[PDB]
């Protein structure tokens, strides 16, 4: 039989959940199997992109394999604390084994994860950080690390002493805490080398708003050599790029990865982006579970190792590893 996902390149944090706990670098080994049935509670904040795609995904997937019962609902958007809230209450008083959070908000489920935790149910923090002290383990990477990923590359291709090379930087909506986490990396990786950066254009997630800004950047700097930014930013700047004939002259970078960033890298219309393996973030917080369930070593605060992916490596990582599989179907039990 084919090669199976793990061992995984991870990293783990110690001590788990300080917010200043050193990184090291691990493989990642799931169980083997379960010992029996669990069930598993998975709440989603929705359902409506390819990210929260693959992590269904990984999560049916790795439950599957494991012999553990997922019951997965979702909370229909980030609106909707209000009903994760009563999502997660509900899926408790119905009966589980433990609960796995894709949180809405840091905070904002802490109340009720609390008095789950006082009934010896453990609670797992899966992609998006819940401050809540009552969370057994997190599965989840940074967005510091991210954009720190993405310079790097970069950085690498264009080190201190060679010819100045100008990047326009578009990195999402201004004050978001992912987008002002992505920046940092993004500016501290870049640090002493070639690289110069123009002052970062921020905006709105929206393909209008980000391919607006790419013209503008252009028309005021002709010889911009990179357009780094949101995954929407480069797949809306590759028609911008081929509709004003710089192609090759301008390469495209994200710092995160989405299917239509995957597919301009498969095209050479885009130049790379890191990935963090959402889908193995879903296996992991499974696998962390049953772990806990079952009493045995698991390790508490990780996530996988954050790559860049680019045509010299896209083809040697399988995609359901870093993205839903085209076609998928979201699966809840
Ligand atoms: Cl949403």
């Amino acid at each position: 039989s084919m090669a199976e996902w793990y061992p995984y390149d991870a990293a783990k944090i110690d001590p788990p959940f300080a917010a200043d706990g050193k990184s090291s670098d691990v493989k990642y080994v799931p169980l083997e199997k379960a010992s029996k049935p669990w069930k598993l509670c998975v709440s989603f904040p929705h359902m409506k992109d390819a990210y929260w795609l693959g992590v269904d995904y990984g999560v049916a997937e790795e439950s599957k394999r494991l012999g553990v019962k997922m019951n997965l609902v979702e909370a229909g958007g980030y609106t909707e604390l209000n009903k994760q809230i009563s999502q997660i209450e509900d899926c408790v008083a119905s009966g589980t084994d433990a609960v796995i959070i894709g949180a809405i908000s840091a905070d904002g489920l802490n109340k009720v994860i609390g008095e789950i935790a006082k009934k010896k149910i453990p609670v797992i923090d899966l992609v998006n950080g819940i401050s809540s002290p009552d969370i057994a383990a997190k599965s989840l990477v940074s967005f510091y690390t991210m954009g720190a990923e993405t310079g790097s590359y970069l950085a690498k291709k264009h080190p201190a002493g060679t010819p100045e090379v100008v990047v326009g930087w578009f990195p999402g909506p201004a004050g978001a805490g992912w987008v002002e986490a992505a920046n940092k990396g993004f500016m501290d990786a870049v640090k002493g080398s070639a690289i110069k950066v123009l002052e970062p254009k921020y905006g709105d997630t929206g393909k209008e708003v980000q391919a607006k800004l790419v013209e503008d950047a252009l028309q005021a700097a002709p010889n911009i050599r990179y357009v780094a930014g949101t995954a929407v930013t480069a797949e809306a700047a590759q028609g911008l790029i081929r509709e004003r004939g710089l192609k090759g002259k301008v390469d495209l970078l994200a710092f995160y990865m989405t299917p239509g960033v995957y597919e301009g890298i498969k095209r050479g219309l885009i130049m790379a982006a890191p990935a963090d393996s959402m889908v193995i973030q879903g296996r992991i917080a499974v696998d962390q579970a049953v772990r806990i369930l079952e009493g045995k070593d698991y390790v508490k605060h990780v996530g996988p190792k954050i790559f860049v992916v680019d045509s010299a490596n896209i083809a040697t990582v399988p995609q359901a590893n870093i993205l839903p599989p085209d076609g998928f179907k979201p699966v809840f039990n």
